């Protein structure tokens, strides 16, 4: 069972070593929060949480990095090679990658406003990279509601406040043109923008990504406090200003009727939202870890021990 302990004994200073990582990053790249919580979720959702995002190419293996979902996209690898060689130091040979990017993820989340908990600790690293499954396991923007209950459930998360509460993480960061240019210009084949966007905000992200723009081009995921972690991301939603195709989903969509009143439970108190935010990281945090012998201990977080 992985447990909050875990390292009280081995290397009790490590969530503060995380923390004043990020910390200092933070002066200069106000993103890297959000980065590194989106890392976890890329890591977890694909053979679970075992650092398998963080591995290299190899000859035999190609690197996660090269997914659909991640390359030109994941970001924050070296601040992780920092915290790890920082941890390194301090604690040697004792806190797995995929340990480290757990307590990573909480500890950003809390640095940008969001609940303070410890979390489970005992997870061990993979000794190989898996990129076709990283394809097939990472959600994409343009899913549909069904689709993206379906891509939880594929990982083990069966339950509506798991993807609504952790589509709070949308609460921060930012997102390319690239991802929204159908809601805007063409949305499923029509010529015409995406109605469930609002119109308001359909001319403001129209001015931010212009047809034949630059599909780099990154704008915020929360329009009311982009850098904030809060419940700010689910009233955007009950305004039809969700950023994304899928944000805009878990209130709008025809099966939205088990979603519906979770948006609007966590619109509705910080409380609420900060609960299901915890309780649902924990249970993503938990899919199929390796642990006790299993796997490694990594010593760099993008290669296998030998
Ligand atoms: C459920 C469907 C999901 C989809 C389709 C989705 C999609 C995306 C997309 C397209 C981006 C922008 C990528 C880029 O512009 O390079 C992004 C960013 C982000 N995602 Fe999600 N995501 C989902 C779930 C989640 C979850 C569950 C979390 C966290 C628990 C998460 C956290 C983040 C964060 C923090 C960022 C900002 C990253 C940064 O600014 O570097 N996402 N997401
Ligand atoms: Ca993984
Ligand atoms: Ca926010």
């Amino acid at each position: 069972q992985l447990t909050p302990t875990f390292y009280d004994n081995s290397c009790p200073n490590v969530s503060n070593i995380v923390r004043d990582t990020i910390v200092n990053e933070l002066r200069s790249d106000p993103r890297i929060a959000a980065s590194i919580l989106r890392l976890h979720f890329h890591d977890c959702f694909v053979n679970g949480c075992d650092a398998s995002i963080l591995l290299d190419n190899t000859t035999s293996f190609r690197t996660e990095k090269d997914a659909f979902g991640n390359a030109n996209s994941a970001r924050g690898f070296p601040v992780i090679d920092r915290m790890k060689a920082a941890v390194e130091s301090a604690c040697p040979r004792t806190v797995s990658c995929a340990d480290l990017l757990t307590i990573a993820a909480q500890q950003s989340v809390t640095l940008a406003g969001g609940p303070s908990w410890r979390v489970p600790l005992g997870r061990r690293d993979s000794l190989q990279a898996f990129l076709d499954l990283a394809n097939a396991n990472l959600p994409a923007p343009f899913f549909t509601l069904p689709q993206l209950k379906d891509s939880f459930r594929n990982v083990g998360l069966n339950r509506s406040s798991d993807l609504v509460a952790l589509y709070g993480g949308h609460t921060f960061g930012k997102n390319q043109c690239r991802f929204i240019m159908d809601r805007l210009y063409n949305f499923s084949n029509t010529g015409l923008p995406d109605p469930t966007l609002n119109t308001t905000y359909l001319q403001t992200l129209r001015g931010l990504c212009p047809l034949n723009g630059n599909l780099s081009a990154l704008v915020d995921f929360d329009l009311r406090t982009p850098t904030i972690f809060d419940n700010k991301y689910y009233v955007n939603l009950e305004e039809q200003k969700g950023l994304i195709q899928s944000d805009q989903e878990l209130f709008s969509s025809p099966n939205a009727t088990d979603t519906i009143p979770l948006v609007r439970s966590f619109a509705n108190s910080t409380q609420t939202f900060f609960n299901a935010f915890v309780e649902a990281m924990d249970r993503m945090g938990n899919i199929t870890p390796l642990t006790g012998t299993q796997g490694q201990i990594r010593l760099n977080c993008r290669v296998v021990n030998s």
